[PDB]
């Protein structure tokens, strides 16, 4: 008998995987790494938040059981979530319209909505941006759905070209599901104004499209309450909505897995019905989810002076992350840079297209020990004050 | 436009959940739960092993981030599980030949398990016990992989009828998957000898079948290494071998997710080529695993004096269970039960078949406000020194 893996292909090999390699291993003093994919504080450190430490504190003194909790998890963090998704008071809340799962992070909530819709559901087909967030298409292709990209990036002048994105919509059927980031974009920073907003709920519902609102990033763009505006705009026009959140960013919880996919029905006995069917996905799956990290969650937002030192943190990092997009500018203009960068100050959270090709990334690499991804993307919160000068430098003399 | 979830129709309302909501709002102050799928100590608590705390104060202490680990997760927890599985001086583990990814419990693994084979290998089938666990079933077919039953238990005579299983199983075909339980079989309790592990394992061979081990109970049986053995015997027979494995009970640590799915091949070679292809299906998934639980895991296991204070903890949950078991049919006995159910003093873990009918279990829990599930099931960690005599009395009743 044949072994049944002794055919088996390789996988190809990470790209990135293979750059962490390379710059673990970069001996010059000079080296700097914009291709990570988490924040970084301006010692370059992704450190546990202080509101995380004194809340897993909390939970070392006064947790008495780790016995399982319901498939949906832990119910003070999914009304938490809501709370921040929707702002506390929503009519949707109210309406009781909400159901939400605790996931393993919104990657999690992802895969989790993908086999829901494969499987209760006549969606054959998910619409993203381009250019796209990577895992998106290996998530739901692995529930048999197609998945299609929608124009949004104009990469040249640096802009969302909106009337490009909603042309490109047409070719969307009632019934497709159409996925936008929440705020931050990743990777471009370039995020919808809210008459944008406005306008691509109110065409969603003329066309039919089931929205899902991809949010991991909210409080980094311009703020917790002002980041959501997108998502609540589309959920003041539609029946039906999937959010797949995610805390692993705005708490730093990024390793234990924090997230939530929230569903919106027209009422609450269909969301209700739609809701049972999303718990039989994740029976399926992983069974039920981890409670570490969202509970340290609930015990942040359950509490005034932790909340208060969490909200710090989280302006904290989105104004550093502003500083450095102002630094980043200014410091290629001073290191003469032959164009102008400006879109940079115009883009929201930690990753924006830097506009490099790929062999003046190579070259970064090789020449000056500056890593990027092959995109050009890079993470704002790679960069510091101390780092800022030779880093623009470099980038000026690959130009 | 209608709605997308309009048309979808309820799930199957869950018996378990419900029995959970009866027993709830059942006032009566003497409710015996023996349908629990947990383990619980002589007070009716499922506490944070003092091993877990210790292990959870020294991170709090120590841990200064948490940012993304790789698809596979924790190393050193992975390194501790293949040791736990296979044993300190395993050839196989020396040959390089086993790969192991911490996944959300043996649940995650199993899934993680399904996509995989569906995905790159032509297994077809996947057998499993009659009766298995009841998640098996949907999480294999979730993958587009069928599910067939093989001859395990005979309900009437409280025995693994063991020719009835080798003969159910020549409908195996070679490349099938078959799913053994490696120690403490939930729910009958009822595990192979040694002997009959090593006969299993040579017909395996013969047939071609892929095992794969589920094994959530080690050291619940006779103990950690005893309760390996049947895994082992496999291990020394196979080229190939599928593990999924858990945490969640042996360290108290259900909630947090943590277990793992370990592949084994030929060679080195081979086995990096398919857990590449495993990476692809997390990463699909929910693209890494809960940090807390497995590093709770390592941080005891790689540490001499608190591994030996969490080996002294499970071995007392297993005394305890063992003590319960004894006492269970010594009390039966003196109460006057119209039966014998010495089988119970030889079964493996915590969960039996009483051999109750619905109409006692209904009549149990309706007159005497003792709760077990409908398949008489019942988990004799949920029985007492001081809840033991009106418990057994109850069910004398109904005899």
């Amino acid at each position: 008998h044949v072994g049944t893996f002794e055919n088996i292909t390789a996988a190809p090999a990470d790209p990135i995987l293979g750059l962490a390699d390379l710059f673990r291993a970069d001996e010059r003093p000079g080296k700097v790494d914009l291709g990570v994919g988490v924040y970084k504080d301006e010692t370059g450190k992704t450190p546990v938040l202080t509101s995380v430490k004194k809340a897993e504190q909390y939970l070392l003194e006064n947790e008495t059981t780790k016995t399982y909790l319901g498939l949906d998890g832990l119910p003070e963090f999914g009304r938490c979530t809501q709370e921040l998704l929707f702002g506390k008071g929503s009519a949707l809340i109210n309406d009781k319209r909400a159901r939400t799962a605790q996931t393993p992070g919104g990657s999690g909530a992802l895969r989790v909505a993908a086999d829901f819709l494969a499987k209760n559901t006549s969606v054959k087909r998910v619409w993203v941006s381009n250019p796209s967030w990577p895992n998106h298409k290996a998530i739901f292709n692995s529930a048999g759905l197609e998945v299609r990209e929608y124009a949004y990036y104009d990469a040249e002048n640096h802009t969302l070209d909106f009337d490009a994105l909603i042309n490109s919509l047409n070719e969307a059927q009632a019934g497709d599901v159409v996925l936008f980031h929440g705020c931050c974009h990743n990777p471009t920073g370039a995020d919808p104004t809210l008459e944008q907003w406005q306008t691509l709920a109110q065409l969603s519902v003329e066309k039919g499209w089931l929205p899902l609102i991809d949010i991991a990033y909210q409080g980094f763009g311009r703020g917790l309450e002002e980041d959501a505006e997108g998502l609540r705009a589309f959920a003041a026009m539609h029946k039906e909505l999937i959010v797949a959140s995610s805390c692993s960013k705005n708490f730093g919880l990024y390793n234990e897995r924090v997230g939530a996919c929230t569903l919106v029905a027209a009422d609450s006995e269909t969301v209700d019905r739609a809701f049972s069917q999303m718990k039989a996905a994740i029976r399926a799956n992983y069974s039920n989810p981890p409670a570490h990290g969202a509970s340290v969650v609930a015990t942040i937002l359950s509490n005034d002076a932790l909340r208060a030192i969490w909200e710090q943190e989280l302006t904290d990092m989105r104004q550093r992350i502003q500083r450095m997009r102002q630094l980043f500018v200014n410091t290629l203009q001073e290191k003469g840079a032959n164009r102008d960068f400006s879109f940079i100050i115009k883009q929201n959270g930690m990753f924006s297209f830097s506009g490099l090709t790929k062999e003046q990334v190579l070259r970064l690499r090789e020449e000056f020990g500056v890593y990027a991804v092959a995109s050009g993307r890079v993470n704002v919160a790679g960069m510091t004050p101390d780092n800022m000068a030779p880093l623009c430098e470099a980038i000026v003399a690959v130009l």
